[PDB]
């Protein structure tokens, strides 16, 4: 029952855009509806942040701030003069105001979304330190994300996170793949990529590096040149965050506040073989991961980089064993639901047989009851006690 009236704001991975994007096909539904129109039908207010899908975690989450209270993005005049990018991005109105004056929400994260919340949770708590220095040497001003003390964030829920990175990065090919990845989920919201929209469809948000879609260019086109961009090839970027070196670097700087809940849930859609000990995609398994990702995902091993057969098993994009929460360079604890729902730590809600589109409703599967998921999910998010008393 009811504790708390906290919102939830969905957030989005490596893929996402908002809601009047992709015309009207939703990331939080997809082919099975609308998501927060659920949640908001039945008494859970909720709203979507959409953000750069290839952007770093940073980044995502500068735009994530200013998108819900408000104002221009910031990106840290430190952060912006190490990776050679704007200071200032776009401006917001501000979901959620109501954030400056006390309020609080739950945040459900997907993919690298979990990855996003975490350190805008970190950020929003302890702010930089590398940045209030910069300030104060060079007397530029410092956004108030900096600064620390902000409490917004009850609690973070992610899904299908890569805590740990995603071996799917260690693919000869997967710049190609990965690009082709966008490209399938474009047709998932009936989308053809070797055609040049003038309507922009899918917005990148790359106002930091300066890059967009042009007049007369295909989204085939427009990754050519993405492939080149610093936003493919600077560290700053999704591409590093999603591996397993940078997760764990990520790892070793975003902790656990001791103020907020965290919820994991885990995804896999694979088999495994007895022969080999690989793990095989099962059928269901959405075509965009079946044919290459998955098999991949599924046989790859890396002894010096620590990637061995507990890696294997899979959801088509990323390894199971990275989304219980944070591992890899991390402090972080991690415990398995029992029935009490514990905070300032990983509450491991068990693994799902979802693979990684599936779970938001971008691949069919009439066998998992999507709506039904989230609102349980909902249902627990607002039962969560905003101060837990001690007791025997
Ligand atoms: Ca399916
Ligand atoms: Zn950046």
């Amino acid at each position: 029952s009811r504790a708390n009236d906290a919102p939830i704001v969905l957030l989005h991975g490596f893929t996402g855009w908002g809601r009047e994007e992709m015309f009207g096909f939703k990331y939080w539904g997809g082919v099975r509806g609308d998501i927060e129109q659920w949640l908001n039908d039945n008494g859970y207010r909720t709203y979507t942040l959409a953000v750069g899908p290839l952007s770093s975690n940073w980044d995502r989450a500068c735009e994530a701030y200013a998108q819900l209270v408000g104002g221009t993005v910031d990106y840290g005049a430190a952060h912006a003069a190490k990776h050679g990018h704007a200071r200032f991005g776009r401006t917001y109105p501000g979901l959620l105001p109501e954030l400056k004056r006390g309020g609080r929400i739950h945040i459900i994260a997907h993919s690298q979304g979990g990855q996003t919340a975490r350190m805008l949770v970190s950020l929003l708590e302890n702010g930089s330190q590398e940045e209030r220095e910069y300030a104060k040497a060079h007397n530029v001003s410092l956004s108030p994300l900096f600064e620390g003390g902000h409490h917004f964030v009850l609690s973070v829920t992610t899904i299908a996170t890569p805590h740990d990175g995603t071996t799917l990065v260690n693919m000869v090919d997967f710049t190609d793949r990965f690009f082709d990845l966008q490209k399938c989920v474009l047709k998932a919201a009936a989308v053809a990529s070797n055609v040049p929209y003038t309507s922009q469809v899918y917005d990148f948000k790359l106002d930091q590096w300066g890059l967009r879609r042009q007049p007369g260019e295909s989204f085939d086109q427009y990754f050519e040149r993405l492939k080149r961009s610093p936003v493919w090839t600077s560290t700053d970027t999704a591409r590093y965050d999603l591996s397993v070196p940078g997760a764990e670097k990520l790892n070793q700087w975003v902790k656990a506040s001791p103020n907020t809940y965290y919820l994991s849930f885990a995804t896999e859609r694979t088999y495994r073989g007895a022969l080999t000990g690989n793990y095989y995609p099962e059928l269901g398994m959405n075509a965009c991961s079946a044919v290459v990702c998955a098999p991949f995902l599924g046989s790859y091993r890396n002894a010096t980089l620590g990637i061995d057969d507990r890696w294997l098993e899979n959801d088509g994009i990323v390894n199971a064993f990275s989304m219980n929460g944070p591992k890899r360079g991390s402090t972080d604890r991690i415990v398995p639901y029992d029935g009490t729902i514990k905070k300032g730590v990983w509450n491991d809600m068990g693994t799902y047989n979802v693979d990684h589109l599936e779970v938001i409703g971008v691949d069919p599967n009439p066998l998992f009851d999507i709506r039904a998921f989230y609102l349980r999910l909902a249902e627990q998010l607002a039962s969560l006690q905003p101060h837990h008393h001690h007791h025997h």
